[PDB]
């Protein structure tokens, strides 16, 4: 109602479309937000939504690349990217970097049930008594 012109607004629209099941609108909004000023290497939401579209489709290589790009883009929302990206390590067969990303996510937000469950499963599968 206010104005759909904006990189952050485009990212929010893409996220709301990807949550509502609409990958074309998400891709278009991501491209428009990456093309527009204010969002070239300062917005994790575009590459984050691209990596989530690839993750939901089981495209973990491009999803991991877009997750790393989003994590390099915006640290202040890094609980969102690395929680995906370490899960891409779960796709890769690398529990160490996955546990590192999940530990960073847990240090950012210690109230996440899903990240806590994933870290518990990873520690029970591959961790010693000191962990």
């Amino acid at each position: 109602x206010x104005x759909x012109x904006x990189x952050x607004x485009x990212x929010x629209x893409x996220x709301x479309x990807x949550x509502x099941x609409x990958x074309x609108x998400x891709x278009x909004x991501x491209x428009x937000x990456x093309x527009x000023x204010x969002v070239e290497a300062m917005q994790a939401e575009s590459c984050y939504q691209l990596a989530r579209s690839f993750h939901v489709q089981e495209d973990y290589d491009q999803a991991f690349q877009y997750y790393y790009q989003a994590t390099q883009f915006a640290s202040s929302s890094f609980v969102l990217p690395f929680f995906g990206l370490g899960q891409m390590y779960i796709y890769r067969g690398d529990k160490e970097n996955a546990s590192q990303c999940f530990e960073k996510v847990l240090k950012a937000y210690p109230n996440n049930y899903e990240t806590m469950k994933i870290l518990g499963s990873l520690y029970a599968a591959s961790e010693d008594q000191e962990k």
